[PDB]
């Protein structure tokens, strides 16, 4: 359905940081090579800052219109949506009908959008609508924007389950779709999960069910980010567990990711067979070899930081999770509070409940 | 939906013991602070004998009516129920019926019904009739009784990803879902899976499907029973893994392992950092470090066994596995009998086919 | 609905080798005792070479006719199916209609057909339809041969959650479902999967996921081949593995893994307690202990070699993978080229471009 | 699926009248020939006043206990039910349980229940779970009691439409449908219809609706009570119009309207050909040809006197469509209230909003 | 999705008249003008005898391939076909395939084919997989066969309902679906309708139904034979209410109703204003004018008739429903036979149970 049958790489820019906000866009819009993406994400969501999105917007069209032409891979940017918001969903739309303004010279160089906080089919399917009245508003041949989603939900995994037969139906476009990347870091908390370091689940069944999903309908699946920047390591070893899925793209959050996501499923240059101080600062080999459990005391230390700040929002939001856990408990189980002042003492209950 | 938001705890009596029948229960009804679970489940189903069972839920009303307004968890009792027997079924409701007549007083305090072995989401739906029908003999408020279920049946598993929108058709309440509760134990006999020891099978993906069906449709996953009630170990590292898959509530059998399930999920209290003779017939480590494959023999002796004194029916059904498939190859293939008598000799096959 | 409540082993034959071409059927059918699979499928599909499989089809009718009656296990030949190629659809049916004329011998032998590539599960009911159709063509009992499926694409995964309600439809007669069988190596190439070695992913979802669909709808779940024949160990640590999800037959390939097959889920003879040079050319231990991961060019130099030769069909679309990716990226990324001569070399390059 | 491939006639008798209040049961049960229905029903929903529904159960026992074997037709006693009331589902289903007792000697001579009130296909199944749970207790055969219902409700002229499909679900038994019937009563006020006169509707579409769902899904379409008695021209029309729609039974009232539906179906004795005072109080002639249409103040009247005397039921039920109509728009419309008293003056007015 | 957007008629000829066995289809062939229908059926069911449909299929390639290239309508040939007989659905695949067959240049002058005694929609997908298996058998176009249906079920009624999102799945062609047509004939017995004449009902809704089927689909809908030929002025109203539903074409049988249904739905010559012995031996005038009821003796005489020479097979059918349902009330009423002898006499009773 689709030009591009396999997708290594998808990276993300933020659009707007708030100096020229639209500079990380600019300077991704120039990568070539293996170091340029085959999809490139120019990210109006979790990327950039809310207060910064509309400007977001707006670069995206400069930068696009500017550079889009000469950019060797696929430009999909990421918009605003969410399944339980219809504002956020109004103003994804809204922000794909201005970048799509066949005027502003963006459009032309623009593959398709990044829909993220997908649910089940029929949020899927409200998004459609919103590709197809773009392309009717300007003119645009129907179906040419292609639709990806991050599958970030319980309800968006289950749904991919439906969607062959969904997809013929004819009151929807839903032969655009294009992409099934995964995106753990929400898919996380919206499965309430949790880890000791705060480290994500690797997830393993919820790539394959998207393999699987893509495979059943003709869609490409990839990765969710791997945000641990410096385990290279760690990035090859996920991105070969993937490839054993069928899922051989993955998300790249550097240049550097890029590269080495851009070589990791091409053929060795040469064969091998396998069988059954040193430095001096540089023992940050440590930090790379070490990971830290926090306690009750700096998980709430920490977000009392954060929220007077207002660690970024999906830190923020996955401490959340022990810590809505702890004041279920304490609101509901007066029986409890001895033995939990005992094992925090008092300072820290009282704090643990006024966060959130 | 629901008032608890997340429940750790999830702990099983026995409702009729064959001295005071009784007894199980009034003690667990005294239990507070940390020994005492957010969800506390007189069990009529398989932790009494089924001869005890009539007498079981009288008991119920008799404690429920006593202790249970101090009860300081939320009080759900498990019925019982069969997706194969509709004697089963009727039983269930009709002692749901008495248990909650709001003439005997314990009704007030019962939060909702553990209903077991359900299959497809049409048999959920004969659930939820009963439910319905249940607050309506007796004035309830429509949808008060929560219903919690135990998946331990394929069907059950497959029937979760349908649930969004089954709970929403009108021909249903059942928005009264609460509890999705894994029951690995029967699961694996209606899998008709079986291991060399015995010991169950960890079964991820079904912890993994729970976990989703929970997220997606509202409701909160809770895993089975760990039944090596010493391995204190052993249960904290499934109850880690659990959290992993968003899975944060587990079954809890002794009011040790409530204090261990109440803890677990709990941010630690001070932090830590993590890297890449001896006593005398306390030797007893020794049974913790071993576990013992049995032979037929073995199996075939401890079934005659049992099956005389008629190892818990579980057991013997967990062995009926091995043995029933002995069976279905000695009245099939003839021309094996000769190796088969040869491996285990002649006493022991023609006594494994007497066993069943 | 079928007399065999566990099947242990699932043997293929060759129908037509290209001498007797029928020379292994015969063999096959002289299998006695422990050597003698509890089913036995003379294989029409991918055991025989596509110019071969006319010739096979009166293979199978002679040799079930001559030897059928005396075979100890059930006889269920696989014929040629895919949900994509409606010729190929026909080609099976045609072949079945053939091998079940009454007057030729065979049928009255033959307990039902296996039907491999099987997608969605409309294409499943085209199956079911066939049967039908060739049981009126011959005055068989209508539902008297069994069907049995391959579950080799994603697909088909997905259909087996929908089956117990689409079997109970009027309009079919798909109560004949007997076996669901994994079929890891195509399934590997309908997910686009790929590793350094070319070893089959293990896909341990998949086989939960079959094993689930097998106790839901009231068929029996069976394992894959597991092509490296000398590695009696891994076999045994998979049946082993398979067992504890419920998936208790596997696929077997020689007379020796038919024993071990057989074997494998019988209770051992005595229990066993667990707790936490040297010869010659017989280091050969050493094959067994290494693997190889090929570069580019091996890759390219062996496809170049099967192409000319026209590894067999399998082992090549397994390279085909990596090597439709390789030409998706040199096709759409013109910026690449030169990172990717400097890689591989020019040689290489258009060389890669010219396979497939 | 059932001996009687066509129904002629389906008769209801009272069960407790309010003497012995089961003489017409005993009666009904000595029908012989003509008179006597291929289907009978004793009834005890609508037939039967509510406070007298307890005895009537009671007196069916008796009866088909004393006369049932002897009765020349079937004999498919109607229970209450409702889609909308649990308590009368669950009341329907006790009676059924006592009547179908073994040991009192009613069961052996019914062959199944007829249901009224149904609604979508899911309330059906909640029928059909009882019907099953009855046979269990009381160890008939599974299937054994048919299941007829009325159609009188939008809700189940829609279910008609799915049956199929439902029907062959695993966790049901709904093959023991038998008929559908139509009742225009009711259906009238489920849809708020209403007649000058209070006569029915001939609701064309809905018999051909049910005369298609039975022929869809092998059950036997029925037409409901036509209760002008006296209009035996017009029961002869009805019965020729719903005979050229594939609706070959219809519900008759008395003996007389047996022997006249008994006979209207079969061949006449002899052929036609087609083409394009007088006596003294037989003046009643006269009411056969006339009918009166009721004003407001008739109406209300009628009701106060129904209401104090609390026409039957139903009668009171379809005034109550105008009236309620009537009473929404005084509510509503202040701004018409001039007008209204006008139109009916104020005693009427104030009078139509105390009735209901 | 086809090249007529509107059919007026549908003209059916027989393919092998038991001289030359062709003749009526190469006299059909050369109409021209008014007398050509816009689709022509060579009808290889109902409309030939059945010891003659396989030289019927010869004929159809025969004539096609000699007049085909000249015929000024579409052709669509009838084949066999029955939702209850594998048998009749492979002749007519065997049938098709023949037909198609592009070395005997009968294919290319064919639009597609007429399907009759389709069911609900999983009959459909089977006739469809059939069309697609002879376009790839013979290289056509995938899709280039329409497939038009004859409604004569309230299976296939209920079925055009679900049809838009039917044809869009993936697994099946259905997008080359055409004409929907009612068979009234049969649609009649399949309902078991009956009237006294043994005219068809008119069945209004059914043709409603088909009318709103095609609109929703994007079929076109056609009406079914209009038999008594003579009724010049009846065809017209027919044809003047079917307009009013939107079925703007009709089947017609004589090339004089091919011109009449080739006028009806054009708009008149000239405008009109609307407002609120005579010969000899033409008094067969009266015969239009009249109409026969026949007694039981009658159908019996005349299906004693039809039985010894085995009235057309469809009046024969007519008759046997209620001559069936005598029957099945003679076998369960015992308690009857007295007033049916009385009734019929015995002659004619023990005659009737003969019939059959
Ligand atoms: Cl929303
Ligand atoms: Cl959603
Ligand atoms: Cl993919
Ligand atoms: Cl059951
Ligand atoms: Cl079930
Ligand atoms: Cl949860
Ligand atoms: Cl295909
Ligand atoms: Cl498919
Ligand atoms: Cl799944
Ligand atoms: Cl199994
Ligand atoms: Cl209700
Ligand atoms: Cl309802
Ligand atoms: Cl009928
Ligand atoms: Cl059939
Ligand atoms: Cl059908
Ligand atoms: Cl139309
Ligand atoms: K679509
Ligand atoms: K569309
Ligand atoms: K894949
Ligand atoms: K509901
Ligand atoms: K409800
Ligand atoms: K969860
Ligand atoms: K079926
Ligand atoms: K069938
Ligand atoms: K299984
Ligand atoms: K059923
Ligand atoms: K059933
Ligand atoms: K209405
Ligand atoms: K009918
Ligand atoms: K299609
Ligand atoms: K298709
Ligand atoms: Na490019
Ligand atoms: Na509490
Ligand atoms: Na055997
Ligand atoms: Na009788
Ligand atoms: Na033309
Ligand atoms: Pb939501
Ligand atoms: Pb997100
Ligand atoms: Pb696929
Ligand atoms: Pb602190
Ligand atoms: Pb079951
Ligand atoms: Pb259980
Ligand atoms: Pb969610
Ligand atoms: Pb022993
Ligand atoms: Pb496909
Ligand atoms: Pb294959
Ligand atoms: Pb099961
Ligand atoms: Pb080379
Ligand atoms: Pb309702
Ligand atoms: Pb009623
Ligand atoms: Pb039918
Ligand atoms: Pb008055
Ligand atoms: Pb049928
Ligand atoms: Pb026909
Ligand atoms: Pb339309
Ligand atoms: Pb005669």
């Amino acid at each position: 359905r689709h030009d591009r049958e396999f997708v290594r790489t998808f990276f993300t820019s933020p659009t707007a940081v708030e100096d020229d906000s639209a500079k990380m866009l600019r300077r991704a819009a120039g990568l070539r090579g293996m170091q340029a993406p085959d999809v490139w994400v120019p990210d109006n969501e979790d990327a950039t800052a809310p207060s910064m999105r509309d400007e977001g917007a707006e670069n995206i069209v400069e930068v696009i219109s500017e550079q889009g032409a000469e950019f060797p891979g696929e430009i999909h940017p990421r918009m605003v949506w969410h399944r339980d918001s219809p504002e956020t969903r109004y103003q994804g739309f809204q922000h794909m009908l201005d970048i799509t303004d066949p005027e502003r010279g963006a459009v032309e160089h623009i593959h398709g959008f990044v829909i993220p906080e997908v649910g089940g089919i029929d949020d899927w399917k409200k998004a459609d609508e919103f590709f197809t009245i773009v392309e009717h508003e300007h003119g645009l041949d129907e179906g040419s924007l292609a639709m990806s989603v991050i599958i970030e939900s319980g309800e968006a995994e289950l749904a991919m389950g439906d969607l062959r037969d969904e997809m013929g139906k004819p009151t929807n476009n839903l032969e655009r779709l294009f992409l099934l990347v995964d995106g753990e870091v929400d898919y996380t908390k919206d499965m309430r999960a949790m880890t000791p370091t705060g480290e994500l689940p690797a997830w393993p069944e919820l790539r394959h069910n998207t393999s699987r999903g893509a495979s059943a309908a003709g869609c490409v699946a990839v990765d969710g980010p791997y945000d641990d920047i410096r385990d290279v390591e760690g990035y090859r070893e996920r991105m070969t567990d993937n490839q054993a899925k069928g899922m051989l793209g993955i998300w790249s959050l550097t240049p550097g990711q890029v590269v080495e996501a851009n070589t990791s499923p091409l053929p060795p240059k040469t064969g091998s067979w396998l069988l059954d101080l040193t430095a001096d600062e540089l023992r940050e080999e440590l930090l790379g070899l070490t990971s830290y459990v926090p306690s009750m005391d700096d998980i709430v230390d920490s977000m009392e930081e954060f929220e007077a700040a207002k660690w970024d929002e999906a830190t923020y939001q996955a401490a959340m999770t022990p810590i809505s856990l702890f004041q279920d408990v304490y609101e509901n189980r007066p029986d409890q509070h001895e033995e939990l002042e005992e094992r925090y003492g008092a300072g820290v209950v009282e704090r643990a409940m006024e966060v959130g």
